[PDB]
Parts: C-alpha cells; sequence; structure tokens
C-alpha cells in the first residue's frame, strides 16, 4: 500500500528513493504503482512540446511548459535543448567541426568529467554504416571519438542479460540474469519482463556500476527509465541533474532507448520502417549534445554510445516444434524462442529422463535448425552453465529460427519479423560501441571487443576500483587517452623442477612396450643438448607459461617440443612446439604403432601405465606433441614417451588425429609457421575454472590417471605473416580452441563421414580466447615477448569467430 496523497512538489525525479507508504517521485514509481497523485502534472509536463521557436524567445517563464525559452532558463538549467540555437544564434553541436579534446574543459566545481552511458536496445553493428546517412549526430560521435567496428554481446543475446553484463562486467551465469525469463529452484520463484518480480533484489548478483560508484562516494543517476517516460524527458532530466550543486550532482548517468529493438521485432532488422526509428535516436543524441554544449559540458563529459545486442530476420514459419520429435511433449516445460531451455514439467515425475530427451532431439531431421546440449557440453566460450537457473538441457538454435514446444504455442500466443537471442558469435547479433570525450582517444578505431570489458573501463573513467569481474583489466587501455590502469603480470606460484636422467628402464613396470632397441660420437652430444634445452628458443617462443597455483611439476625438454609435466595429474599441463612453413608431415612407422616408452627423467610412481588403457575398454590414448610432425626419424622416439601421453576416447581420437595430422600443417602453411601450445583441461563442475584434484569425477579404469573434460590448443604466429612465426618482430596473431573430450561424436551430425567434412567445423564452434584457457588451467601465457603487457592482454581476450565480414 502507498498513501499516494503526498506531493512531488520540488521533488521531481529525486535521486534518493523514499520508504513507502510515503509516495515516490523517482523515475521508477510508475512501475511500482507508487507515484504521488501529482507526479504526471508536476514531473511529466508536456505543454508546448520540446523545442524553442522564434516567438518563444525571451518569453515570460511559464512553469507549465515542458521546457523553457525564457532568459533565466540557463541558470535554472531547464531550457529546451535548442534554446541557444533558436534564441542566441548558436550552432547545433552536429554542425561544428570536431576538435580534439586534449583535456577536460569543465565548469568550476567539477572534480571529474561526468560519464554518460547512452544505451540503445537492438542496435545492430552494421546500422553504423547502413544507416549513416540518417544519423548525423551518431556519425559525428563515431568518427570524432573512439569506435569499434562492432562489440560482441554475451550469450544469450537478450536485453536484460546484456544490460546487466554492461553494468557488472560479469557473465550472465555469474550475475544471475541468465535470460529474459527464468525459474530459480532454490527460491521456487519465476522471473519475467512483465511484472514486479524482476524488481526483487535477489535475482540480481554481482556489483553493478551504480553501487560501485555509491560505495566509493561517487553519486549516480538512475539506470532505469519507466517505459512511458518519453525520451525528450529523460534527456531533460539528465541535463537538469547536471545543473545540481557540486555536492548533489551525480557523476554517472544512463539513458536507455527501447528503439530500434521495438521496431526491429515488428519489421525485421532492415525493414523500410526501420529508417525512422534510427532518425529518432539520432535526434535524441542531437538533443543531448546540444544540451551539453549549452551547459558548456560538451568538451567535459565522456559519452558512451553502446548497444546491448543486434537483431536478425526471424519469422513464424521458421519454427521447429518439439512435438515433431518427442511423444512425451506434455511432461516438459520449454523456455522457447531463439534459444531453448528444457526442464521436467513436474519434479514428482521420476520417469522423466534428460538422456532420452537429448537422444530424441539429436540429428533427427536432415536440416534440423537447432542442436541439443547438456549445458556442460555447450562451447566453453559461451560461459553458460554455472547457475541453477540454467536448465540442464539447452538448445542452440540456428540463426533465423525459433524453437517452440507445440504449434498451438505460436498461433495461440504472423506477428514478428525480427528477433535476437542467438549464439553471441553470430554477425547479426553484434552491436556497437563509440566512446567520445576528454578521456577517450581522438579519431581512433579499435578492434572488436566484448562487452564484459566495459565495466572496468567505466570504473577507470570514474576513478573507481572495480569489483571482481570477468573483464581483463588493461585489455581496453588502447581506447583511452589517459586514466589507463597499469596492470602487472600475476606472480608464478610454483616453480618447476628440471629433472635429469634418474631412473633405469627396468625400474618401470607399466606394461608398455616399444620396438626401440635399435642402435655415435657426434649425435650423442647432440641429443644430450636437446634434452638440456638447446632447441628451447625454437619451441618456446613467448617464455614458459607460469603456473599460478601450488603444485608439483617438471619441465621436460626434447628436440621437437617442450612440456610442463604434472606429477599430480600424471600428464603435461602444457606442451609447446613450433611448426615452420617448411616442416614435413611423416607418419608413424609400423614398428612403432603401439609403442610407449618410459621417461627416465620421471619416476614410475609419477607416470601413466599402459595396462590401465588395456583394461579400460572405453578409454584409449593420444599424444600432445603429434608423432606425425617429428623433425627426424630419431626425434620421433621422443613423441612416444609416456610423459607425452594423455587419455582419449576413440571417438575423440578421430578429432585429435585430424587436427594434428592435417590441420597443424595447414595452418603453418597459411600463417608462415605456427607456435602450438596444447594440453588437457579438467572442468567437472563446469564453473570455467581449473579443477583441483579432489574435483575429478573420472579416472582411467583402475588407475589414478584423471580424464580431461576438454583439450585446448593455442596457435600463435606473426600478425605480419611475411615474417615466420619463430622470427617475428612485431604484433602476434592467435587463434585457440577448447574441444570437449567426448566419448561420442553425437554433436557432429556428419561424423560418420570423413573427418575433412566435420572436424574443422567442430573446432570452429569451440573457438576460445587464450583468457578462457587461463581460467581453466591456472596458467598464464605470453610471459616473455617483446610487446607491451596491455597489448598482450588484448591478444589474450581476442576470439577468432569464423564469421564473414
Ligand atoms: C567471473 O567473475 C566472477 C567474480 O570474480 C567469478 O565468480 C566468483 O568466483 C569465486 C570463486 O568461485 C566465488 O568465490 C566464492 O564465494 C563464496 C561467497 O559467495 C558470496 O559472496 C560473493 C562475493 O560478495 C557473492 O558475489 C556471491 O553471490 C553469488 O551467489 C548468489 C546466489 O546464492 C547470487 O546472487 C550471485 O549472483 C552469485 O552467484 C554466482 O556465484 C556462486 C558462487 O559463489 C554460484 O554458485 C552461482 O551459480 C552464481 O554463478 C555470494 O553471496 C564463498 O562461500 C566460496 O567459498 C567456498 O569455497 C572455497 C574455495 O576457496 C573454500 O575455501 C571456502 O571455505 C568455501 O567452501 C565452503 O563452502 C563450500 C560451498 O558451499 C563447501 O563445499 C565447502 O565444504 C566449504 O565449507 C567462494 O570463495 C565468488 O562468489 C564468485 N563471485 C560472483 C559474483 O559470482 C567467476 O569465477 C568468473 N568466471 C570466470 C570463468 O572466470
Ligand atoms: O542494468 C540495468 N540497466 C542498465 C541501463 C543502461 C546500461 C547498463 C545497465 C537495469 C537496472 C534495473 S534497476 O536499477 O531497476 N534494478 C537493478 C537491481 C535491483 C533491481 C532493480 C532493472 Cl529492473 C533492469 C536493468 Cl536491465
Ligand atoms: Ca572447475
Ligand atoms: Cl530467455
Ligand atoms: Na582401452
Ligand atoms: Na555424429
Ligand atoms: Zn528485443
Amino acid at each position: 500500500w502507498t498513501a499516494t496523497s503526498g506531493s512531488c512538489k520540488g521533488r521531481c525525479f529525486e535521486l534518493q528513493e523514499v520508504g513507502p507508504p510515503d509516495c515516490r517521485c523517482d523515475n521508477l514509481c510508475k512501475s511500482y504503482s507508487s507515484c504521488c497523485h501529482d507526479f504526471d502534472e508536476l514531473c511529466l509536463k508536456t505543454a508546448r512540446g520540446w523545442e524553442c521557436t522564434k516567438d518563444r524567445c525571451g518569453e515570460v517563464r511559464n512553469e507549465e511548459n515542458a521546457c523553457h525559452c525564457s532568459e533565466d532558463c540557463l541558470s535554472r538549467g531547464d531550457c529546451c535543448t535548442n534554446y541557444q540555437v533558436v534564441c542566441k544564434g548558436e550552432s547545433h553541436w552536429v554542425d561544428d567541426d570536431c576538435e580534439e579534446i586534449k583535456v577536460p574543459e569543465c565548469p568550476a566545481g567539477f572534480v571529474r568529467p561526468p560519464l554518460i552511458i547512452f544505451s540503445v536496445d537492438g542496435f545492430r553493428a552494421s546500422y553504423m554504416k547502413k544507416g549513416s546517412k540518417v544519423m548525423p549526430n551518431i556519425e559525428k560521435l563515431r568518427s570524432c571519438g573512439t569506435h569499434a567496428p562492432y562489440m560482441r554481446p554475451v550469450y544469450p543475446t537478450k536485453t536484460f542479460p546484456n544490460l546487466y553484463t554492461l553494468a557488472t562486467g560479469l557473465y550472465p551465469e555469474s550475475h544471475g540474469i541468465v535470460g529474459n525469463s527464468m525459474y530459480d529452484p532454490v527460491f521456487d520463484a519465476s522471473f519475467h519482463l512483465r511484472g514486479r518480480e524482476k524488481f526483487n533484489h535477489r535475482w540480481w548478483g554481482g556489483q553493478p556500476l551504480w553501487i560501485t560508484a555509491t560505495k566509493q562516494g561517487v553519486r549516480a543517476g538512475t539506470f532505469f527509465w519507466s517505459v512511458s517516460i518519453p525520451h525528450e524527458r529523460r534527456i531533460l532530466t539528465i541535463l537538469q541533474w547536471l545543473s545540481l550543486p557540486d555536492n548533489e550532482r551525480p557523476s554517472v548517468y544512463a539513458f536507455y532507448s527501447e528503439q530500434p529493438d521495438f521496431s526491429g521485432h515488428k519489421y525485421g532488422p532492415f525493414g523500410p520502417e526501420m529508417t525512422n526509428p534510427l532518425r529518432e535516436i539520432d535526434k535524441t543524441v542531437g538533443q543531448l549534445m546540444d544540451g551539453l554544449k549549452q551547459l558548456r559540458l560538451h568538451r567535459c563529459v565522456n559519452v558512451i554510445f553502446v548497444g546491448d545486442h543486434g537483431m536478425e530476420d526471424v519469422t513464424c514459419d521458421r519454427t521447429e516444434f518439439l512435438s515433431n520429435y518427442l511423444t512425451n511433449v506434455d511432461d516438459i516445460t520449454l523456455v522457447p524462442g531463439t534459444l531453448g531451455r528444457i526442464r521436467a514439467k513436474s519434479i514428482n515425475n521420476s520417469k522423466y529422463d534428460p538422456k532420452t530427451i537429448i537422444a530424441a532431439l539429436t540429428c533427427k531431421k536432415p536440416d534440423q535448425h537447432f542442436k541439443p546440449y547438456m549445458k556442460q557440453h555447450l562451447p566453453k566460450r559461451l560461459h553458460y552453465a554455472n547457475n541453477r537457473r540454467i536448465e540442464d538441457i539447452h538448445l542452440l538454435v540456428d540463426r533465423r529460427w525459433h524453437v517452440a514446444r507445440k504449434p498451438l504455442d505460436v498461433y495461440k500466443k504472423c506477428f514478428f519479423q525480427g528477433d535476437h537471442g542467438f549464439d553471441n558469435k553470430v554477425n547479426s547479433m553484434q552491436t556497437v560501441f563509440v566512446g567520445y570525450g576528454p578521456t577517450f582517444k581522438y579519431r581512433t578505431k579499435v578492434p572488436p571487443f566484448e562487452n564484459i570489458e566495459l565495466y572496468n573501463v567505466m570504473c577507470d573513467l570514474l576513478g573507481l576500483k572495480p569489483a571482481p569481474n570477468n573483464g581483463t583489466h588493461g585489455s581496453l587501455n588502447h581506447l583511452l587517452r589517459t586514466n589507463t590502469f597499469r596492470p602487472t603480470m600475476p606472480d608464478e606460484v610454483s616453480r618447476p623442477n628440471y629433472p635429469g636422467i634418474m631412473y633405469l628402464q627396468s625400474e618401470f613396470d607399466l606394461g608398455c612396450t616399444c620396438d626401440d632397441k635399435v642402435e655415435n660420437k657426434l649425435e650423442e652430444l647432440n641429443k644430450r643438448l636437446h634434452t638440456k634445452g638447446s632447441t628451447k628458443e625454437r619451441h618456446l617462443l613467448y617464455g614458459r607459461p607460469a603456473v599460478l597455483y601450488r603444485t608439483s611439476y617438471d619441465i621436460l625438454y626434447h628436440t621437437d617440443f617442450e612440456s610442463g609435466y604434472s606429477e599430480i595429474f600424471l600428464m603435461p599441463l602444457w606442451t609447446s612446439y613450433t611448426i615452420s612453413k617448411q616442416a614435413e608431415v611423416s607418419s608413424i612407422p609400423e614398428h612403432l604403432t603401439n609403442c610407449v616408452r618410459p621417461d627416465v627423467r620421471v619416476s614410475p610412481g609419477f607416470s601413466q601405465n599402459c595396462l590401465a588403457y588395456k583394461n579400460d575398454k572405453q578409454m584409449s590414448y593420444g599424444f600432445l606433441f603429434p608423432p606425425y610432425l617429428s623433425s627426424s626419424p630419431e626425434a620421433k622416439y621422443d613423441a612416444f614417451l609416456v610423459t607425452n601421453m594423455v587419455p582419449m576416447y576413440p571417438a575423440f581420437k578421430r578429432v585429435w588425429a585430424y587436427f594434428q595430422r592435417v590441420l597443424v600443417k595447414k595452418y603453418a602453411s597459411e600463417r608462415n609457421g605456427v607456435n602450438v601450445i596444447s594440453g588437457p583441461i579438467f572442468d567437472y563442475n563446469y564453473d570455467g575454472l581449473r579443477d583441483t584434484e579432489d574435483e575429478i569425477k573420472q579416472y582411467v579404469e583402475g588407475s589414478s590417471i584423471p580424464v580431461p573434460t576438454h583439450y585446448y590448443s593455442i596457435i600463435t604466429s606473426c600478425l605480419d605473416f611475411t615474417q615466420p612465426a619463430d622470427k617475428c618482430d612485431g604484433p602476434l596473431s592467435v587463434s585457440s580452441f577448447i574441444l570437449p573430450h567426448r566419448p561420442d561424436n553425437d554433436e557432429s551430425c556428419n561424423s560418420s563421414e570423413d573427418e575433412s567434412k566435420w572436424v574443422e567445423e567442430l573446432m570452429k564452434m569451440h573457438t576460445a580466447r587464450v583468457r578462457d584457457i587461463e581460467h581453466l588451467t591456472g596458467l598464464d601465457f605470453y610471459r616473455k615477448t617483446s610487446r607491451s603487457y596491455s597489448e598482450i592482454l588484448t591478444l589474450k581476450t581476442y576470439l577468432h569467430t569464423y564469421e564473414s565480414e
């Protein structure tokens, strides 16, 4: 109950929120049924519209008008945004040449440049080029400030997950807003866009920018606007707040637009009806910038123009129906649309079984436009699993498509021509970023980056210390003129051992055999130097990775590769090798097919054994440095060392063998040499973080050899590909992957065919950032390069997406 009989007199859009049953005058009251009786009248004035005209110039202040053109309006801070243009012969901000803002030019009393976040829903990245003729204010921000060709949203590419990621720097799985619709089984509550439950604080995790600012003594405007408050009024309110006294004035502000998303749903991303909503957004930007110029703040404020997601063409006839796959369709709840989430309709039903649901949804139709997943098998790059609100069964829906439970659901809900929510690597889902202001660079283009990074930068822009988040702080330093954050490399926690020859062959009883007792004074001194790290500068190009947790491990040197061998997990954490453009692929000789050799540098007790693999009917083994790429028949023996061996399902060996036999060499030809670092990942609790040994759920039968959940590789070369990977003078180029270690290839519908028809497609799907691999392994790569650390941070956040332009 609200006693809505108090007044909003002088309280319009108050920044602090009052405790009911006192009525509220903040820009949230509408949504709570709690506005004072006189809110509309006093706070939502509209008399005479939004623009000064010639005859209103110097008028007598009439307090009923929406905005003012009277003489005193500037010092009252409530002029219409075009006042100076109409009544003082000023020019519009968009008609002025841009001039570098080298330093903040702020009125006295400003202790820091304010930050204004202008967020636009559904603003697809290509609108910047395609709509450029009708968006002159946005185009001026873009060309004069710092801009990216696009900004990658988070998955799912829905509105609240992304806005809250912008505000917190967190993956939806960590902040908790994992969709536009959700069920929390601990609360036993649901969350929908309509309604009031979305306002309960228990849904919203992490620490959003407005709370970060408040806790550190920076005042914030609101980050939420009631849908009925028109855009002109939101601008005028921000401009009014900017005129408060030094002690009351916020330092950070947010504007939000429902457009062009609202229209994109009805008409499609490029429907002819879309030109007008782009015109109108641009006009709103014009009003803000003219408003800032009037207050002499247009060379003082940092402005971020940022989208939450793009928009794709989607119609009702492109709907796949679960009723065409399942007979039990009434025992399930589907969260539908551009992604699928499935749970049991009732937890009393113990005859509900996720395994048979997945099987009934897997490769059932020739052109199937979705793919089912246990959430833990989703591409690690999506970071979409570690939250009780994310259902165990997920469907990744193809771009342009919908999934629904039954046809009745679609026609008893064609309405729409556009939607979003798809995989965040999809081009149509990309959105925009422009930074304009004293703290951003002048006329600078930066490479595409992910919206998880912005929270750190907004904290930098405001002199705040960011709460712990998923950005990599310093990876966006190149956007900024000043205020950069000077990060330091994390300290190595465990130093390695460097074992020499310490064990006789006959101390090993591992059940391993090798045809290798076939017999020099030149070439024994040679092989000794190789084992001491003579070729290490060839194969370890950027230094050895640092181990950032407490563990016991050995560096092992070889002619063709170097490894960091874990005595705890009985395999390498990392293996590093360089393959030059000239290198040749050979095969495994027949006498060596099943050869595994003891490593006399490493004790029996810290080794794998062949017998476990023999006894384990499901589990076979592969090698991290591939025998196929050995530099010589004699160096090939090193590849069969028990310390280069890792556990692999036969189904996964098809993938691995193709990557190692065909793809590595392909990349080295295309890229002019590559450096490769490969290894195992253990993420049994799917939190995106390295497992400790007591978290391992599966071992090679009858042994202590833990089974990886994934295998990674990091493939580095010279960005200037006229220089070979091993002799590169400037910036690097990287692509990486985290392949799921699965006992079947059910994920690849074409897997019964030749690996050349499906393997590379699978790897592309599981593309990753080096930074994803660092979280999963506790390692830190690129420790010794000739590049600045900020540049390396940017490289570590890079994702190779395999989309076209
Ligand atoms: C992306 O960045 C983020 C932020 O840096 C990373 O997430 C962090 O990961 C940390 C490591 O896992 C984690 O630290 C844990 O914190 C526990 C305290 O949790 C509270 O405090 C934090 C900080 O204020 C707060 O944010 C938390 O809020 C979570 O929970 C509520 C819901 O309950 C949500 O509203 C909120 O959104 C958030 O949810 C998310 O996090 C939790 C995990 O905390 C997930 O379960 C959710 O699904 C969701 O993703 C909390 O209010 C603390 O208790 C933990 O400590 C246990 O484990 C350690 C190991 O060191 C042990 O030593 C401790 O003693 C303790 O163990 C005891 O409890 C165990 C579990 O009950 C038990 O098994 C043992 O036997 C012991 O008795 C731990 O320190 C931190 O909370 C999150 N922060 C956030 C915001 O998510 C994330 O990893 C990054 N992602 C990637 C890929 O890099
Ligand atoms: O992050 C948000 N806005 C946003 C706007 C621009 C740029 C980035 C983010 C956001 C804030 C609110 S809230 O402030 O009202 N709130 C949050 C926590 C307590 C419950 C009610 C709500 Cl309900 C929804 C969103 Cl999406
Ligand atoms: Ca883990
Ligand atoms: Cl959703
Ligand atoms: Na086996
Ligand atoms: Na298959
Ligand atoms: Zn939308």
